[PDB]
């Protein structure tokens, strides 16, 4: 069954497009950051994120002035000024620190939270050694759908003989569809 | 650069610990799910979401009895109920409707949305056709790091001759290590 440990940490925030992990030493190797930089990677924006000229591989060292260096700290100032509709970023990249500004017309709103996904007792460690398992994750079988639904392989329909065809040539068409003639 | 088309449409919702799709025609049938159900699929819960007994494969159906069928409309009723403690959760799973409560001691807050990755023109579509490529991303170089941080390799370091060997055994330990002696 699902075991969680009593702490089980934060992996990701999503706010606004933006998506935010703790800035570990293992992705300051990785990435050659600095090793005493302090901060949120910034993994992946979209939408105002975007907007705000927020890239991939920025680190977020603040908003609105007050350093955010875990996503909880990320997550309690985003729910400060949840309700306006603009904060200020300050984000290190290349060595510069620069500010942008990032807005939504309703409002910004609360930083989304999650944890690292739940795995199976004999799933395999796809990263580098972090520590004990149940720091981070949840164990069982539930805390996500499998058979994963990128894997299902569906059946191509039956057609009609003569039908157009609407993809690139792939062979004999009853080598994959019924024929309904 | 960076092509994004008028109408890169959500792929994403994140709301306290839940991953919320679009129940596309294609997971429908992937999933073995009505094909007229109507509402998101929760592919993933943790943290407060798994709390109140939400489960991954789980069709959203209503938020306090408002119908949740698009992401949009989603986000719309979480802005409606952000700034409250609890919210009611309709659930589609395995043929009954569940009525769930969610709740955060602070507040539930905005779901906070994205769209599918940013790709490179040249890149290989992982999933069956869904329509032209620029209808659900951007088209550009930046939209995340790459390398993905997730395949890059770190070197294991140098270590003192003698070092008590911290995983199981792998090897001579001059195979990976320069040995500082
Ligand atoms: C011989 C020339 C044919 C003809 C006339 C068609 N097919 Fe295929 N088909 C395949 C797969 C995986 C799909 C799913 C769509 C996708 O993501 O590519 C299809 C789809 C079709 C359709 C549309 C189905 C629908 O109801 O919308 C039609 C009309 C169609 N095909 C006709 C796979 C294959 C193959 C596997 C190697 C082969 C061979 C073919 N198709 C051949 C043909
Ligand atoms: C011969 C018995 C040895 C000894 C004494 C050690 N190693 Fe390794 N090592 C490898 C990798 C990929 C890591 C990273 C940690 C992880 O995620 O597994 C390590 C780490 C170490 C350490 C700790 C490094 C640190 O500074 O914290 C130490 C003390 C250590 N090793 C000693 C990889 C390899 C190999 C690749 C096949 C081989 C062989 C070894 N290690 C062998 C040994
Ligand atoms: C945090 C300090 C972690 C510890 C300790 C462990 N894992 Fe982990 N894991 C972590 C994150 C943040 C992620 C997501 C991807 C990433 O590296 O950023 C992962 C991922 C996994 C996966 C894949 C899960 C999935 O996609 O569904 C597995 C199977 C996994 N981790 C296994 C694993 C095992 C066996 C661990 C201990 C020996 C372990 N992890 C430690 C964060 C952390
Ligand atoms: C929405 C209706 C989509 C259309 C049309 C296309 N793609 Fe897509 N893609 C979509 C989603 C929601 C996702 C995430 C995973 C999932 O299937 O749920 C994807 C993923 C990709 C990826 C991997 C991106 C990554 O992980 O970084 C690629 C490379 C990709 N899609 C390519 C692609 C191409 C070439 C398309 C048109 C011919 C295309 N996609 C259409 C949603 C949609």
């Amino acid at each position: 069954g699902g075991f969680v440990a009593p702490n089980v940490q934060f992996s990701e925030a999503h706010w606004q497009g933006m998506e935010a992990l703790p800035l570990s030493i293992e992705l300051k190797r990785k990435l050659k950051l600095p090793l005493d930089l302090e901060g949120l990677l910034i993994d992946e924006t979209s939408l105002n994120a975007a907007v705000s000229g927020l890239l991939a591989g920025d680190v977020l060292v603040a908003i609105n002035g007050r350093k955010v260096k875990t996503l909880k700290k990320m997550q309690k100032e985003t729910r400060r000024v949840q309700m306006d509709r603009r904060a200020s970023l300050t984000v290190y990249r290349k060595g510069r620190l620069l500010t942008l500004t990032l807005s939504e017309e309703k409002n910004l709103g609360l930083a989304q939270v999650e944890t690292a996904p739940m795995i199976l007792p004999g799933d395999i460690m796809p990263h580098p050694y972090r520590g004990p398992c149940t720091q981070c994750h949840a164990i069982g079988t539930t805390g996500h759908i499998t058979p994963d639904p990128d894997g299902i392989v569906l059946p191509p329909g039956p057609i009609r003989a003569g039908a157009k065809m609407p993809h690139r040539d792939r062979g004999p068409c009853a080598a994959c569809h019924a024929i309904i003639q």
